[PDB]
């Protein structure tokens, strides 16, 4: 039988290329959505069109806050996204927790309240309980029916420890799932689940500002002077999840152009 | 004259020797506590005894839940009303230690789980953030010629937690997080001359409640006395960070573990 | 045909490098200090699945002048890299896998010592890169390679040093710099430079009972198959970073 | 009883805070140079008017070569640093190791040139701080317990802003990694001796416009005393517990990004 990926915030950018860098390798993947559905719908009908039953999309608010059903909380949330691939698909392999809020939340002058129930949800609590699903479900598989090689990836940020100015929920919710990354791969490595990290440095950079800002911002990798490609980063997320990867846990892998080596 | 330190968690162990050891070197001190009234209460006493109108005492929840007053009350709100406290009484804040911090096991594997995730996150992360801020807009609403010379935050981190402890997972995130606000606010804070810096013990003052053999076992890994420490060879180096000998160090961790984070199963 | 050179390839790690990266397609130029024997049997392998795929070269990599004026480390190193150009006409990937490891304790020889732990592990990566960086420079830019990639072998576990064994810590410790610094200055010519950090590999039971995953130490392919994807062009925005291959051991403390 | 402290590289600019800072704490101090007598002999001087007995100097090549009396080693000189402490004072509690070469070593672009680079800027920064480590351990190692010192502490000089590498200074960037390995090795092993092995790292320090006010605290390099301070502190029993950790002095520059 197909593995099975969930990726969270997989409608564009970054998740939608590591939902296809998953799925050109067979797994089944299941597309999770906040506010993209079109985009969502759009990349599972192309998938499906490849391959019959191999794509689906979920919605969720990551977002540390309980929903509108009792009010449904957030951990409730992240189980059903993890149910719903054994539901479906009768297994969940492979977990990238690629969904991320990203805005200021600066130290100096209801907004402030819902930023910090975003920003740490999406980067930080719904990874956690994410992975508590994820674990529990193994755990709950009989050893003879598991899969053999569970993988969960982290989208962290290879920048973090030089914090870009204003961000700090956002810094700090990198942080955690740091942390988040680190304390699961050596609490789940008995059940031969492997936890690690992808860090990003600049990648699809949006141009929506003076082109020669953008361009400012883009020559300071010191690696081709540009921000990444999707795949560029999307790739080092599939060779982790593959099997000759078997052997790394807990590590996280930046895949910078060597900005995070760059000082002011 | 005479400079405010605010110390969350100050009741007893680490929180406590950094309050007397900043009291030590001349600061007015106020006194955190979330249950421990008694114990903050009689050292603000002592205290106070030493040096009249020289410790406060402020009792709140630093757990991210709103609390009862009306409307409810935010954990950001009950974090500016600890700043606020200090200009109240004192008409200044100096330096920021946040202490406070909750610790019990979050296993991964097999109404309990959700406040310990406000409760693990609030304290450790989250209160932290909101005291910063409100930390620094007190600074910056202080016309220039006002401003104290030596303005300093510290933040109680974990010198382990890269080597995680066991079914800690919230705990350590939040120590993670913690790191993460160490740093951006080190950054952001720098033009108002406010150093943001991280202590990080790694076993201190542990207490026996185990077989003594397995007390001794804990403590014996250290390579350097084989022994937890003592809490002021904790605060000792929280109250040089705050010094004015310290004031270029910023946005930098200082590991005080006796050499535990160097050793490997 | 892209070429690789390999340092310290006659067996274990470098061996299953040189195979990895032979397996790729690559011609690989297959580095030996003491072990001809061996070098020149994997040679024959490879030589024999695909010709002229494989050669051999000595060098000691030790801090230290050989007999011919005497020969430099430095030199030995150029000629390193040289081999592969008069072989082959390139060389695009160099692997820094060559390394001596042995107790220098700092409480109750030592100079050889200090050449070998050093010179392998730190000095000879320098000069190999030197030379390697040289060559592309030299070389017209409508006719480079394109996808150079440099990869030092260095240690995930150093941060938690092995008691004893200060003089080979500090050189993986002068590595890890030298993959950033690296990193950095070869930008500009698309030279990728980064790490791999084995935990525990192809031990010679309680030891490997502390590795979290699988309680065990890792098998060679387990650790060259990173080099080997680090190399790949699926790699190519990486560079200065190291990839700890560990099976999480340094997330453990006593 | 008067404590000794080794500093190499202690004639001028941050050695010379770090003599000074340890001897205003009531050290004697054995004050390490190699080019710079005369600024060395004339803080001697100082140290010596204002309390007697209290600084000597001494002179050394700390780089990677054997010198002239057969040839002498780094090693052997290494030691007779440590020994100039024991002969003059008969202890040695606190080393520090400031001394340090800096300078370009590009992998882009005079062979001879290299490779007295190699020696010079490997010796100074990694392999002398090794020996003068062992040396320093093995004269401990050998005093009966009785008669130790009660706060044996080694300092070494690293550099905040070595992961952000500055371009072109290879060797010295690694030799700086090689040094922060030390730091963490020897504290693991000397341990079980007390002997605590810290790293103090500058960013920019006293500094011979625009660089300067890339740092985000005070927009200014640091003063001397701003570094020799942390050192005098780490040194001090308070510290007692601090082993094997690097601490940063550098005003938030290694915070910044291009
Ligand atoms: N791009 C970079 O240069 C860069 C740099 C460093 C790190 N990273 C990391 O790499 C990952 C992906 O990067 P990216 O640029 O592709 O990210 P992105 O476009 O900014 O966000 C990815 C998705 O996250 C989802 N999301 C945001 N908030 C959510 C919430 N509260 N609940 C549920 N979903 C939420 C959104 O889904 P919907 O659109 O469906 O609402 C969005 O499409 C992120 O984790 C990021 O932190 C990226
Ligand atoms: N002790 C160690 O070996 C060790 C090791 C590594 C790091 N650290 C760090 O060092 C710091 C102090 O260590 P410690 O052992 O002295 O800590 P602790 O005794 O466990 O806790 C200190 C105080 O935090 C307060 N607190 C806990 N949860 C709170 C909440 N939700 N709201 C408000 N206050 C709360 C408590 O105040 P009340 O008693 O008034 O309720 C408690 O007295 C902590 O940040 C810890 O993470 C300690
Ligand atoms: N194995 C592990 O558990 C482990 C753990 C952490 C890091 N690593 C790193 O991974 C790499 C490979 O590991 P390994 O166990 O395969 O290494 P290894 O077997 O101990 O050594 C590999 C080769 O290095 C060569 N070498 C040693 N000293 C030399 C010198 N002075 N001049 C020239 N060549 C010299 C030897 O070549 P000859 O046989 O031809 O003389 C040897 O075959 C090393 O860099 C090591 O530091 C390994
Ligand atoms: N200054 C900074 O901005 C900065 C930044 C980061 C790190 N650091 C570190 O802090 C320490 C002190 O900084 P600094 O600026 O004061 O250093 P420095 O002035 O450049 O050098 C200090 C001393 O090192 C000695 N020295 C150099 N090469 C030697 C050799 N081969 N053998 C013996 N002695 C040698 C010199 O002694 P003589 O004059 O007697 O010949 C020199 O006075 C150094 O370890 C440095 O790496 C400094
Ligand atoms: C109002 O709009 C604007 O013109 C601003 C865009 C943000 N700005 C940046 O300099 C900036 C800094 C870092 C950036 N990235 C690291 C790219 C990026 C893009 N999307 C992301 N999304 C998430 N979730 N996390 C990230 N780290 C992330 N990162 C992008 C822009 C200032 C100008
Ligand atoms: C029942 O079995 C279990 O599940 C294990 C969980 C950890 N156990 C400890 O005894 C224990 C006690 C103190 C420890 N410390 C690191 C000391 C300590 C004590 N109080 C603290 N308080 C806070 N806030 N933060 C800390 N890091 C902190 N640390 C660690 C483990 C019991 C064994
Ligand atoms: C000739 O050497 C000796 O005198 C022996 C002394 C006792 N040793 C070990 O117990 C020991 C400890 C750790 C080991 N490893 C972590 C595996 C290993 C094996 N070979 C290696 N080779 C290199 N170059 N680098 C390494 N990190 C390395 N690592 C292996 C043996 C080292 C071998
Ligand atoms: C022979 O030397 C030369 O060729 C010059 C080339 C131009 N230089 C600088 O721009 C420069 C760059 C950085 C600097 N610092 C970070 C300050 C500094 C000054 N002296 C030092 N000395 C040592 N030993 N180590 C250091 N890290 C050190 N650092 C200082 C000057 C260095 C001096």
């Amino acid at each position: 039988t197909v593995p099975v990926a969930l990726v969270t915030g997989a409608a564009k950018r970054l998740g939608r290329s590591i939902a296809e860098g998953l799925h050109a390798e067979g797994y089944a993947v299941c597309l999770h959505y906040h506010r993209s559905a079109a985009e969502a719908n759009a990349l599972s009908a192309t998938l499906n069109a490849r391959r019959p039953n191999s794509a689906i999309t979920v919605q969720a608010d990551l977002s540390n806050v309980a929903t509108a059903p009792a009010p449904v909380t957030l951990f409730t949330r992240c189980a059903e996204l993890v149910a719903a691939c054994y539901t479906h698909w009768g297994r969940c392999d492979v977990l990238v927790n690629n969904a991320s809020s990203f805005y200021p939340t600066p130290l100096l002058r209801e907004a402030m309240e819902t930023a910090t129930a975003d920003l740490f949800g999406s980067n930080a609590i719904a990874p956690y309980f994410l992975i508590k699903a994820f674990a529990h479900r193994v755990a709950g598989t009989p050893a003879k029916h598991r899969g053999t090689n569970y993988s969960i990836i982290n989208m962290v940020d290879a920048m973090t420890n030089q914090p870009l100015l204003g961000y700090t929920i956002y810094t700090m919710a990198k942080g955690a799932l740091e942390g988040l990354t680190r304390s699961a791969a050596l609490e789940l490595a008995p059940l031969q689940i492997r936890v690690n990290g992808v860090g990003p440095g600049l990648s699809v950079l949006v141009d929506d500002m003076p082109p020669a800002v953008w361009e400012g911002h883009r020559s300071k990798v010191p690696l081709y002077q540009r921000d990444s490609s999707a795949a560029e980063v999307s790739d080092v997320v599939i060779f982790l999840c593959s099997s000759k990867a078997k052997y790394i846990t807990g590590t996280c892998v930046k895949v910078d152009g060597g900005y995070s080596l760059t000082r002011a």
